[PDB]
């Protein structure tokens, strides 16, 4: 596992990625590690945005599956054509596969100018592959076609940004404390479930169906803590109430505007910390782990405004559920633990913390009502 440690590198607000290889003679790529997604996807013709590409005329192990493929997001869509061919991660598992590639011929608001990503690797589930879930996700193909163990570990590093992608197996030395789990519900997103909700140590109060409308997952492709709007609103209500010494423009909370201090005058005290209970593996019992400003507050990056620091509100309000993004999951050691169908949380070497508070995880906390949190069946 030492060699695989530090293996990701991201642009703050960018995303993380790991460097992978495809086709025969091996072309570098570096890719986008997106747990929310399950196609491995990669730009395979010129783009403005794109410093290179897949070259399939180049692989002579390419072979075209003679399908197309298409596939929108909210933001940005973009064509391509599907085929197989082999994959490596050269500070991953010693290993070479044959994959499932989407190969990109074109593409609308996909590729973002400087990401430094050229793919996608998609982590999560075939049910939510494109076309439709007969296409094998990568990290399927990997463990069928090799000893390597169900499960990877992600360790994402907050400030330029880092972190490892642990593929086989648990390293130790990228955590301290207990590992706690909680189910993965049902296997398409890694869907969880949240049970209780705290602002500054306050319960919201909520029926905990409320913070699972309709899922929640854990989504390392996603930059925000994203919450149903109930959640949001009473979320901001309390995030508000603590801070109010400081007054923001709407603009702020909408995520739709900076705000700026002098550089290291941040009042990191006045923001509340936020704690997530999640599911645990016995009845009614739970975890927390607990999330501090330095991380829902996301520094933008600008040598123009470098004389301050300058920071998002790093929530944000959902349609389609709860999405325990990448600001949740810096600062801790997150094992996907497909074998056992749960997911892992300890504190991380790289855990975000000030000289009163620290990011946490922390547990069993038990709860006496006896109500199912899922939102469906
Ligand atoms: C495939 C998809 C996607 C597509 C394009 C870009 C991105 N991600 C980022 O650019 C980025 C930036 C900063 C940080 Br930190 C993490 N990631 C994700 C579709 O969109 C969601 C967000 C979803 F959930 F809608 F499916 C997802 N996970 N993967």
């Amino acid at each position: 596992f030492v060699e695989m440690v530090d293996n990701l590198r991201g642009k703050s607000g960018q995303g993380y990625y790991v460097e992978m290889t495809v086709g025969s003679p091996p072309q570098t790529l570096n890719i986008l590690v997106d747990t929310g997604s399950s196609n491995f996807a990669v730009g395979a013709a010129p783009h403005p945005f794109l410093h290179r590409y897949y070259q399939r005329q180049l692989s002579s192990t390419y072979r075209d599956l003679r399908k197309g493929v298409y596939v929108p997001y909210t933001q940005g869509k973009w064509e391509g054509e599907l085929g197989t061919d082999l994959v490596s991660i050269p500070h991953g598992p010693n290993v070479t596969v044959r994959a499932n590639i989407a190969a990109i011929t074109e593409s609308d608001k996909f590729f973002i100018n400087g990401s430094n990503w050229e793919g996608i690797l998609g982590l999560a589930y075939a049910e939510i592959a494109r076309p439709d879930d007969s296409l094998e996700p990568f990290f399927d193909s990997l463990v069928k076609q090799t000893h390597v163990p169900n499960l990877f570990s992600l360790q994402l590093c907050g400030a330029s940004v880092g972190g490892s992608m642990i593929i086989g197996g648990i390293d130790h030395s990228l955590y301290t404390g207990s590992l706690w789990y909680t189910p993965i519900r049902r296997e398409w997103y890694y869907e969880v479930i949240i049970v209780r909700v705290e602002i500054n140590g306050q319960d919201l109060k909520m029926d905990c169906k409320e913070y699972n409308y309709d899922k929640s997952i854990v989504d390392s492709g996603t930059t925000n803590l994203r919450l149903p709007k109930k959640v949001f609103e009473a979320a901001v209500k309390s995030i508000k109430a603590a801070s109010s010494t400081e007054k923001f423009p709407d603009g702020f909370w909408l995520g739709e505007q900076l705000v700026c201090w002098q550089a290291g005058t941040t009042p990191w005290n006045i923001f509340p910390v936020i704690s997530l209970y999640l599911m645990g593996e016995v009845t009614n019992q739970s975890f927390r782990i607990t999330i501090l400003p330095q991380q829902y507050l996301r520094p933008v990056e600008d040598v123009a405004t470098s004389q301050d620091d300058c920071y998002k509100f790093a929530i944000s309000q959902s349609s389609t559920g709860t999405v325990m993004g990448a600001v949740i999951m810096e600062g801790f050691y997150v094992v996907f633990d497909r074998a056992r169908k749960r997911i892992g949380f300890a504190v991380s070497a790289c855990h975000v913390h000030d000289e009163f508070r620290t990011a946490a995880v922390e547990g069993p906390f038990v709860t006496l009502d006896m109500e199912d949190c899922g939102y469906n069946i």
